[PDB]
DNA sequence: TGTCCCCCGCGTTTTAACCGCCAAGGGGATTACTCCCTAGTCTCCAGGCACGTGTCAGATATATACATCCTGTGCATGTATTG
């Protein structure tokens, strides 16, 4: 795709390009870790040809990873050869793999890896749909979330990375849940997270990177490869069009391929959105309220004629996440986790994950308050059969036997006394109250939660638009 | 308490003090005298002292402008370790 020049050369950046030769662009970076011995360091390396005068040069830079190194610049007045066997030179000496053939890699102990990088207007729509595309859509936000994924939190210091990556991380996870599914902390562990933090760049300052020994980083990890992903759908998505669109969001909606329409507030099926958004609020989460500000109509193609409409027990069901990363969901609905992705790391395994009360769901916007405007979807679910389970159980699949979804016995919810109805679905209405189920052996899940497997059994239905309004501070 | 060097103990080498004596004459030491300077006298008056007196230099706040002490603080740097 489109090939950026490292913008840190600035002598360079706007007289010359990266070389590229069909497959070959010589473009790469290098990433070591031994956590036995404590190293943490990568190695990008750059060809660069002036774009106005014809002279070449290798362009490298290394450090610990997050924090800027040491740089050279090799100037060869148009020596390409030379220039280009020194590059080779460098990337066999580090990695021990000829440069010419990057295609068959093959990583070595005490020695740098490879990764792999991304390197007459009538403007017909609605206005509150205007409004929501250009609110998701909006391109400057993705690219300054993506540089906050790399300067706020240290997720992905060096850059971006491909979906193959991700899939070799998520390999590397993999191997890591073997090791520790059966707790042997000796030198095969200390290996196999030194190929995690190869793979996957983190920075850790000076502290030795720690050992993965429970559950919990597993699974902080995981969401975070999983949000790498979605960073990388959502980059893929916003790719802007031209053939005299007149509003490059329409195409942009078309990419949607997802009718969305807007709703009256005065309307039957607004108000009893509210109501569900309101009685459903948790009280455990009263640090902010929400408002419904405005609520489309969802029709996503394809969708109707996979529904499991012969299942029994059909309720809508939120679902919460980031402003941003909605545009993934709108073009190709809910997906279930990665399969190379662990199991261990879900608690109740793989699949669809849904909520009935607001705000559970709800915590996973990441609203603020400079940045008050959140989505919640609601999907029809065919829950069908629950198994009940009580106790965390990673093996919950296996247990169906055949029921359709699994319930996680929460502490406090709604009881179906309260149930209304909406286009024959089934809406679960508040207040939460307790349901008398409880553990005199372990803890009590604290709220309940409905997970689906198959993913046809989603269909989303309506996309609510909330402010979710914070308080005072002090 | 520790250091080290400088002063002590001692035998040695060199020098001039000391011892014994002599000799020259400058000056100390003696004598006599004489005159002028001071003692002695007396007189006279103004310098100098006791007593008054007034003011301004200095004494007494008084407020003020530093100058000083004292403590705390933030920081460029020494060390650690890695690419």
């Amino acid at each position: 795709g489109k090939a950026p020049v490292d913008p840190e050369c600035t002598a360079k950046v706007g007289k010359a390009h990266v070389y590229c030769e069909g497959n070959d662009v010589y473009d790469v970076m290098l990433n070591q870790t031994n956590l036995q011995f404590n190293n943490n360091k990568y190695y990008l390396i750059q060809l660069l040809e002036d774009d106005a005068q014809r002279n070449f040069s290798v362009w490298m830079r290394w450090g610990r990873v997050g924090k800027m190194g040491q740089h050279s610049l090799v100037a060869c007045s148009g020596n390409l050869n030379k220039a280009k066997e020194i590059f080779q030179k460098k990337f066999l000496d580090k990695t021990k793999n000829n440069w010419e053939d990057r295609e068959k890699f093959e990583k070595v102990p005490g020695k740098y890896d490879m990764l792999q990088m991304d390197y007459k207007p009538e403007s017909q729509l609605d206005l509150r749909v205007q409004e929501l595309i250009k609110l998701i859509c909006n391109v400057q936000a993705m690219e300054e979330m993506m540089m906050e994924m790399k300067y706020n939190t240290k997720k992905a210091p060096l850059g971006k990375l491909t979906v193959a990556q991700i899939k070799a991380g998520y390999q590397s996870l993999k191997k890591i849940e073997d090791c520790i599914r059966a707790g042997q902390h000796g030198r095969a562990l200390m290996e196999a997270c030194n190929e995690f933090y190869t793979r996957i760049p983190h920075d850790f300052g000076l502290r030795t990177p720690p050992l993965i020994r429970t559950q919990k980083e597993l699974s902080e990890k995981i969401q975070l490869l999983e949000a790498l992903g979605d960073i990388e759908i959502a980059i893929k998505l916003v790719k802007t069009e031209l053939q005299s669109p007149e509003h490059p969001l329409d195409q942009h909606y078309r990419n949607l391929h997802c009718a969305l329409r807007p709703l009256d507030h005065e309307s039957y099926e607004f108000k009893v959105i509210s109501q569900y958004l309101q009685s459903t609020h948790a009280p455990t989460h009263s640090d902010y309220t929400m408002t419904l500000l405005d609520l489309f109509e969802v029709e996503k193609d394809g969708e109707k004629e996979a529904f499991r409409e012969d299942l029994h027990n059909r309720m809508l069901l939120w679902h919460g996440s980031r402003m941003s990363n909605w545009v993934g969901i709108l073009s190709h609905g809910l997906r279930i986790a990665p399969p190379e992705a662990p199991i261990t790391g879900y608690m109740f395994g793989k699949g669809i994950y849904f909520a009935d009360m607001s705000s559970k769901s709800a915590n996973y916007c990441f609203a603020s308050r400079l940045k008050n405007t959140g989505l919640l979807l609601l999907s029809e679910v065919a829950l069908g059969q629950c198994n009940e389970l009580l106790e965390a159980n990673p093996k919950a699949e296996g247990l169906l036997q055949g029921k359709h979804s699994t319930k996680g016995l929460g502490k406090m919810a709604p009881s179906s006394a309260h149930f209304v109805t909406l286009n024959g679905s089934t809406v679960p209405l508040g207040p939460a109250s307790d349901t008398g189920i409880l553990n005199p052996d372990g803890y009590t899940l604290n709220y309940n939660e409905y997970i689906v497997y198959n993913p046809n059994q989603v269909r989303m239905r309506y996309l609510l638009k909330v402010q979710f309004n914070f308080l005072q501070l002090w």
